[PDB]
């Protein structure tokens, strides 16, 4: 369960692709750096700005359907090949997000993934 953090994982090319999305979403949502890093490397915690940040990243990454809900196939296909099997196992019992709004369902997904596989979960 200890987070995996080394030269290959999270993939540096994915981190570099996420950085401009982070910059957009951090300013739109106001989330704190401490909130992101705790959720990534530490414990699940509940923060409304963080939930909105998670929804915003899915929108900025273009992995949402016409209603703004995550399209898990588009998401899976956007990850590096090195992460295809890790992501599949992390997400196979997280198919159907619950929540009344898009921030809540984004948070639901991130909690579900982090509980399923805390070693490979990360957030930036
Ligand atoms: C049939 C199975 C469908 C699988 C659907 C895709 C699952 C994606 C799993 C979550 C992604 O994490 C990993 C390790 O792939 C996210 C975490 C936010 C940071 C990130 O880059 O990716
Ligand atoms: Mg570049
Ligand atoms: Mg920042
Ligand atoms: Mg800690």
């Amino acid at each position: 369960v200890t987070p995996r953090r080394d030269a290959e994982y999270p993939p540096p090319e994915l981190l570099e692709a996420l950085k401009p999305l982070h910059d957009i979403c951090a300013k739109k949502t106001g989330v704190t750096d401490e909130a992101i890093i705790e959720f990534s490397d530490g414990k699940i915690h509940e923060d409304e700005k963080l939930k909105c940040y998670m929804n915003c990243l899915f929108h900025e990454a273009k992995v949402v359907d016409d209603n703004g809900d995550v399209h898990l196939e588009k998401l899976h296909d956007s990850l590096p090949n090195s992460m295809h099997d890790i992501a599949m196992h992390m997400g196979k019992r997280c198919l159907y997000p619950e929540g009344e709004n898009l921030c809540e369902k984004a948070f639901w997904l991130h909690k579900c993934w982090k509980q399923a596989d805390p070693k490979h979960y990360f957030l930036v």
